[PDB]
């Protein structure tokens, strides 16, 4: 039925969690080695990736998958959480909302 309307409602819900991630990135620059922030961001990237994939958004889910992979390795303690790690994620989270405001 109403594709543009469906996607527009889905869109706002995704941008809500993406903005939560942005806040948590500002928190995690103070506490990089802390897993609590990354644990939240990972689940927000996961939820929104599943919904965006099901709804068929521009590239939201693809850009959140690579963001997730960075957060994934940091949770696994594969790296020490670099400012370079956080730096990549910011541009992914930025781009995810750009792919949202495009499919609407």
């Amino acid at each position: 039925g109403s594709h543009q309307e469906y996607i527009k409602k889905v869109a706002d819900e995704l941008k809500e969690n993406s903005q939560n991630i942005n806040d948590l990135l500002k928190e995690v620059e103070k506490n990089p080695e802390d897993m609590e922030y990354w644990n939240k961001i990972y689940r927000l990237l996961h939820t929104n990736k599943e919904i965006a994939e099901t709804a068929g958004f521009s590239s939201v889910a693809k850009v959140e998958h690579t963001a997730m992979n960075l957060v994934d390795k940091m949770l696994n303690s594969e790296i020490k959480i670099t400012s370079d790690l956080i730096d990549k994620i910011k541009k992914k989270v930025d781009m995810s909302t750009r792919e949202i405001d495009k499919k609407v």
